[PDB]
């Protein structure tokens, strides 16, 4: 058996309540069949590599213990069967990373915006409500939905080297630093370290080169421009705390500003493929 609470009720259900759609660890798009609701369905082989198993249990972990944040995906329910553990996790639209490979391009500041404020107080939440850190901020972990609803995922590792605060590639907060990164490429649509073919080359230029600044020749905001430089401070003892940037202009206009994100998310899921 499994219990799933989804859509405001609970369910005894059996994994053939699930019809599976295909793959999207190992993830289903699957339709449970006492509601219609289309969820993303984890799969934890017991005979599977110990490391992705444990992965995902830290994952869990967090997941289940954040059902109160509306900014972290939520997770419905769980199958146990002799050989598999099933996980029912709410299904987004898409991640951010698809959107900017799908628009070939900037993602515009509105939308950076929304997603700004629900990516910091996911991570607030976490740091205050559990004393978690994230450790692998990116845009692959920014999802995205038709309801215009911004959510984080995936805390197996509660990491990519490409998004590594200074202070973790070499120590005398670095999640701000990953979403500063985040935001930069989202935002002009190109990750800022070009050209790097290897982990290290990326970690390199973290620490050699300036930090990559939103260009001055896109006009966007100042908001949005100090947002990211304050992000991008690359000593972490002057790089701002999640209460301080809790009310960063940035952060606090587009928290009280009307934003049509699932418009605009629904035309370029429509305007684009793949
Ligand atoms: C950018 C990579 C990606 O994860 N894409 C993507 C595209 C569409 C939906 C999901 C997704 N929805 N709900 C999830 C829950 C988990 C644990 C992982 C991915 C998803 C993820």
């Amino acid at each position: 058996t499994g219990y799933l609470t989804i859509g405001g009720q609970r369910y005894q259900a059996e994994i053939n309540d699930l019809e599976n759609l295909g793959e999207m660890g190992q993830v289903w798009k699957m339709r449970f069949r006492k509601t219609g609701h289309v969820i993303a369905v984890k799969q934890m082989r017991r005979s599977g590599n110990k490391e992705e198993n444990k992965r995902i249990l830290m994952d869990l972990d967090v997941v289940l213990k954040s059902h109160d944040c509306p900014y972290i995906v939520q997770c419905f329910g769980t199958f146990i069967t002799n050989t598999d553990v099933f996980i029912a996790m709410e299904l987004m639209g898409t991640c951010a990373e698809k959107l900017k490979k799908r628009m070939q391009g900037p993602i515009p500041e509105r939308i950076l915006g929304k997603m700004t404020v629900a990516i910091v107080k996911a991570l607030y939440y976490l740091k205050e409500k559990h004393g978690v850190i994230h450790r692998d901020v990116k845009p692959s972990n920014i999802l995205l939905d038709e309801r215009g609803q911004i959510k984080l995922s995936d805390f197996g590792i509660s990491g990519c080297a490409a998004y590594m605060a200074p202070e973790r590639i070499d120590p005398p907060r670095a999640d701000v630093w990953s979403l500063g990164i985040s935001l930069v490429e989202l935002a002009t649509g190109q990750f800022p370290y070009k050209n790097c073919k290897t982990d290290f080359e990326v970690l390199t230029k973290v620490l050699q080169e300036e930090p990559p600044l939103l260009p001055g020749h896109m006009g966007f905001s100042g908001d949005f421009q100090s947002f990211v430089k304050d992000c991008l401070t690359k000593d972490h003892r002057k790089r701002p705390k999640y209460n301080k940037l809790l009310e960063h202009s940035f952060i606090k206009r587009y928290e009280t500003l009307e934003v049509d994100v699932a418009s605009w998310f629904k035309d370029v899921m429509a305007k684009t493929e793949s």
